[PDB]
């Protein structure tokens, strides 16, 4: 689902990448490879989103970031990769978490489905952790595939 009453405004801002769950073992290994540091969240041309995602790869600061189009219902976008995918809020309580759920809509990105965590802090912190959990839980995704990102203190103004 999506968050209900969902406000964009509230959502904006830096958000730390704490947790992911993917069926993708090729990406997963990719984002194994990085230590994330911040991502920001600001208003796009379009309507939608620009997340820009700042991380460290092989002790050097690099910068990506993603168009997050409207989807035509708040709290839902859609990223066509430079496949098409849905990438929904389904919950956040806006100063502390964030829940995200994509998945492929067309093209062979269907197969593909992804369950991310974003914190307000960096710092590791249990219950946080614990929704992160349940929620893919709930989502099929295997134990093994609900991991912790490695973060990094560098890259971040
Ligand atoms: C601009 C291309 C996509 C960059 C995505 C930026 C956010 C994540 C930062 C780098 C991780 C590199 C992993 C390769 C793409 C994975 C995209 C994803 O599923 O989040
Ligand atoms: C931010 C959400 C959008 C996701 C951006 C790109 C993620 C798609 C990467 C696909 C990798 C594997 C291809 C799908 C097949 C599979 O599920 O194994």
């Amino acid at each position: 689902s999506v968050q209900p009453n969902f406000q964009q405004d509230k959502f904006l801002g830096r958000w730390f990448s704490a947790g992911l769950a993917s069926n993708s073992s090729w990406l997963r290994e990719k984002k194994a490879a990085l230590s994330m540091a911040k991502s920001v969240v600001a208003p796009a041309t379009d309507g939608g989103l620009n997340l820009t995602s700042t991380f460290l790869r092989k002790n050097q600061c690099e910068t990506r970031t993603m168009l997050l189009q409207p989807a035509g219902s708040l709290g839902s976008y859609s990223y066509r990769s430079p496949s098409t995918y849905s990438v929904s809020v389904v919950e956040t309580d806006y100063d502390q978490y964030a829940l995200l759920y994509s998945q492929g809509s067309k093209g062979p990105g269907e197969d593909f489905r992804m369950a991310t965590l974003y914190s307000r802090t960096q710092t590791p912190r249990a219950e946080l952790k614990e929704k992160f959990t349940a929620f893919c839980k709930a989502q099929g995704f295997t134990e093994d595939t609900i991991v912790f990102l490695p973060q990094t203190d560098k890259c971040m103004t």
